[PDB]
């Protein structure tokens, strides 16, 4: 299954409750839930310039970070954090906001997982040629008008729709245990099998 487990996980979303009420909060929604479940101290260390928390579940300690700025400072946070920790790409996971997937679905990605967004690809460019990076998708985007997709991406989702996102977060945090316990493929087999409708 896995050679070395995960020693670091970064969440990408819109920081601050002001923008966290926006649909683009996937990466953030799972981070604070991890803080809640383990009751761990999420530390905002200017060293990385983001909110990080180390929580051991099952047997492995998950080190999650959510950057202050999801544009430039996001990958710069990762650049420093992964560097000091000396944690390699197969041990590096990212939970990022996903408009490519419908609301309330998850999916694991190995290998190539970058889009036309600084904060997404700069995690690559700032660490180097790391293509071995892991990251999972949190579906927030609902298919309506293919030309007006950006209106959904960072719009505010009503509680009745946001419940779909909560449903994803619920399994996205608990499957992390399965990944380190029975294998990434087992978590994967749960992850994209849990979907809203």
């Amino acid at each position: 299954m896995v050679s070395q487990p995960i020693k670091l996980l970064v969440g990408l979303a819109n920081p601050g409750p002001e923008y966290a009420k926006t649909r683009h909060n996937a990466g953030a929604w799972v981070v604070e839930e991890l803080a809640r479940i383990h009751n761990v101290t999420l530390k905002n260390e200017p060293k990385f310039f983001g909110l990080t928390g180390r929580l051991l579940i099952n047997s492995q300690e998950l080190r999650v970070l959510i950057p202050t700025t999801f544009m430039n400072l996001s990958g710069k946070a990762i650049a420093a954090l992964a560097n000091f920790y000396q944690i390699k790409p197969e041990e590096i996971m990212v939970a990022h906001d996903e408009l490519d997937l419908p609301p309330g679905v998850a999916k694991f990605k190995q290998g190539g997982g970058h889009g036309g967004h600084n904060g997404l690809k700069d995690t690559i460019s700032k660490l180097g040629n790391n293509k071995e990076f892991y990251r999972l998708r949190l579906g927030i985007g609902h298919p309506g008008h293919k030309d007006k997709v950006a209106g959904y991406v960072l719009g505010k989702a009503p509680a009745k729709e946001q419940e779909c996102l909560d449903a994803a977060v619920d399994e996205s945090v608990r499957c992390l245990e399965i990944l380190m316990k029975d294998g990434l493929t087992k978590a994967q087999n749960r992850l994209h099998t849990f979907k809203a409708e």
